[PDB]
């Protein structure tokens, strides 16, 4: 759990 | 639904 690549929010695929 | 800043897949915060 924190900060670099998987899935919550930032930059990447999903939802706007 | 796409791509770009937001929720989902890609690099940010949350879960490896």
């Amino acid at each position: 759990v924190g900060a670099x690549a998987x899935v919550x929010w930032x930059w990447x695929w999903x939802w706007x």
